[PDB]
């Protein structure tokens, strides 16, 4: 296969698919209230459109992994990824905005795609 293709719930509401390989060993993946950095675009699969392309570039995004700061599928995936690993993962609305939806682009029942790259990670005191 170019890509492996990552099942990350048995239910198919999250799935990832590595396009770039990430540093090897568990020193290399985040851990449970770590500080993370990526970068990130999310598209809406319904519409084929992109909602949030501000942190692809330069600007880094930084959160708390497993902290309830995310929708679970960003949880799922990024606590999943390699240092300096690059993937797509595609996020059914169970995982990602329910019913509610999200601001004016996300409807309810939204499945979400989103291509990350985990860049750092550090422990907090
Ligand atoms: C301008 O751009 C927005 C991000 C946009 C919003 C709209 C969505 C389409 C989107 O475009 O991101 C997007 O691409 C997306 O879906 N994201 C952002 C990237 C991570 C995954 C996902 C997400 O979960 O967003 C998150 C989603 C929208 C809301 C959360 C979903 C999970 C649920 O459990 C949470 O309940 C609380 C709410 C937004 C975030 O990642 C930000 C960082 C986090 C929060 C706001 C909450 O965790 C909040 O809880 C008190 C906090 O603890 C924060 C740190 C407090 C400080 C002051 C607020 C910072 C706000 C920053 C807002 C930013 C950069």
């Amino acid at each position: 296969q170019e890509f492996e293709k990552v099942e990350l719930t048995a239910d198919g509401g999250v799935i990832k698919t590595i396009l770039k390989k990430g540093d090897e060993g568990e020193e290399n993946i985040p851990k449970k209230g770590n500080e993370v950095t990526v970068h990130y675009v999310g598209k809406l699969e319904s519409t084929g459109k992109v909602f949030d392309s501000s942190f692809d570039r330069n600007v880094p995004f930084k959160f708390h992994l497993e902290q309830g700061e995310v929708i679970k599928g960003w949880d799922i995936c990024v606590s999943s990824m390699r240092k300096n690993e690059k993937c797509l993962v595609r996020i059914e609305s169970m995982y990602g905005y329910g019913d509610e939806g999200c601001g004016e682009s996300i409807p309810g029942n939204s499945v979400l795609l989103f291509e990350i790259e985990l860049l750092s990670f550090r422990e907090l005191e």
